[PDB]
């Protein structure tokens, strides 16, 4: 009998423990589930999803190996799987996710057989015993990445069985698959990384790896890209996985405080008289706010599906603090744009920039979007591909008055924050 391997967020074969924690003890196949709790998002981000799914079946079918991928609910397809394969156990990654957590513990319910969950790879696990609300005392933790496990050779022969649909992303995807997420990697170490500490603030984000929508979906291993960014070393390298460290810390985040869903981890700030506002929602979802900047993040953000996190530091603090927009309508709309959206990750990004309690970042730090713009896009190039519209930096008939949105926000916030 077959030892199924059940893929979720991890749509790669190197550094994959269940993986290889089950080929060990016997023939595998491989598993996939199309769950329509994650599934019903937008065109984009399902087809990222299933093209990724897609190349994983490639990577086993070129390996000699067998990987089942079927539609519905995981406990169901999970013991159908594991009945019509006759499967000895069942074997996947640990995820620390309220969803990860229900869908986990009703498919041990429904199967007859173990699910056994291993630690998935990461730099810093999301559950140690410690709460940290700030990002120094956490990443002082991390001594180095341990070494990776190698991905297996050839794998054992088995049936497959199930069908990917192939669905309309509406935009230009990246190449999917892990082999063309480790070409990035390796290409990003050699040429980018000597420089990260110095051009990872540009709006372009030209200075960065642009492995994000990799991560996301697990196709590229964390453990794996600090491993070799360490392995390289040199200045860039540090900071670079300061910034990899940075996803543990969102998932850390959410993991302890799990609340931060709901409400801002300040609890200051939880009596925010925020403004909901369709209009203004709209000008500023739809990038027509008047100011280059903000507009230019937008745009790029619906063309594109990613977008710097310079831009996107910007153009979430303009929402929450220029705009007094909702913050979790915003924060979810943006997640539904991004190939990497990931909840903790984008959640803990709307946090910070929106000064609702992440790292402890003040409230006071309010973004110039003129300032912004002069300091991270040098002859306006940036600004030139994604809003030509515009002349300069400097806002044009902006759907609000930017200063007295300014002085209104540090008002209100010097009020909730210190009184
Ligand atoms: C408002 C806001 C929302 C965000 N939403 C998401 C999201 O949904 N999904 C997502 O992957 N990232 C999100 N980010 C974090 C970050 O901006 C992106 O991961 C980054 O822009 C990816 O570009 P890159 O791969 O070139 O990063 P690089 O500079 O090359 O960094 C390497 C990797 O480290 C991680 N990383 C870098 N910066 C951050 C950060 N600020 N926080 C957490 N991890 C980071 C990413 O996994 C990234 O691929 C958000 C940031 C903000 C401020
Ligand atoms: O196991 C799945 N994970 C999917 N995920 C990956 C996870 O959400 C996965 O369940 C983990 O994130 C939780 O173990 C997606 C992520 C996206 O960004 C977009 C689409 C999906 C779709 C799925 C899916 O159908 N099945
Ligand atoms: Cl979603
Ligand atoms: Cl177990
Ligand atoms: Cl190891």
């Amino acid at each position: 009998g077959p030892l199924l391997v059940w893929h979720r967020g991890d749509l790669r074969l190197h550094d994959h423990p269940a993986l290889l924690e089950a080929l060990a003890r016997g023939p595998v196949v491989g598993l996939v589930v199309l769950d329509p709790n994650n599934l019903k998002t937008t065109p984009r981000r399902r087809a990222w999803f299933l093209e990724n799914v897609r190349a994983l079946r490639e990577a086993y079918r070129a390996r000699g190996g067998a990987l089942w991928v079927l539609e519905g609910l995981p406990w169901e397809k999970v013991p159908e799987a594991a009945r019509r394969l006759k499967a000895k156990a069942v074997y996947a990654l640990t995820s620390h996710t309220p969803y990860g957590r229900y869908r986990d513990g009703r498919v041990r319910e429904a199967l007859p057989v173990p699910l056994h969950l291993l630690p998935a790879p990461h730099l810093l696990p999301p559950d140690l015993p410690r709460a940290y609300r700030v990002y120094t005392p956490f990443s002082r933790l991390y001594r180095g990445a341990a070494p990776p496990l190698p991905p297996p050779e050839a794998l054992p022969k088995g049936p497959e069985e199930g069908e990917i649909p192939r669905e309309d992303p509406g935009l230009p995807l990246p190449e999917p698959g892990e082999e063309a997420a480790l070409a990035g990697l390796r290409a990003f170490l050699e040429a980018k990384l000597p420089r990260y500490a110095e051009e990872r603030d540009r709006l372009d984000g030209e200075g960065g790896s642009r492995l994000s929508p990799y991560f996301a979906l697990g196709v590229l291993s964390p453990r794996l890209a600090a491993w070799e960014a360490e392995r390289r070393g040199g200045e860039g390298a540090r900071k670079w996985v300061a910034e990899l460290l940075w996803r543990d810390f969102s998932y850390h985040l959410l993991y302890h405080f799990p609340w931060m869903a709901e409400r801002p981890l300040d609890p200051r700030f939880q009596a925010f008289p925020w403004q909901e506002d369709e209009a203004l929602f709209q000008a500023w979802y739809e990038g027509k706010t008047g100011v280059p900047l903000v507009d230019a993040a937008m745009r790029e953000l619906h063309a594109t599906g990613f977008l710097s996190n310079r831009a996107r530091m910007n153009a979430a603090q303009f929402a929450v603090k220029h705009l007094l927009l909702p913050w979790k309508r915003c924060e979810e709309a943006f997640r539904h744009l991004l190939l990497d959206g990931d909840r903790a990750v984008n959640l803990q990004g709307w946090q910070w920039a929106g000064g609702l309690g992440v790292d402890a970042a003040p409230y006071f730090r309010v973004f110039n979007p003129v300032l912004q713009g002069e300091r991270h896009d040098p002859e306006g190039r940036w600004l030139k591909r994604w809003a030509p519209e515009y002349p300069s930096y400097a806002p044009k008939d902006p759907v609000v008055d930017l200063e007295e949105a300014r002085r209104r926000y540090l008002r209100l916030a010097r009020d909730l924050a210190r009184g």
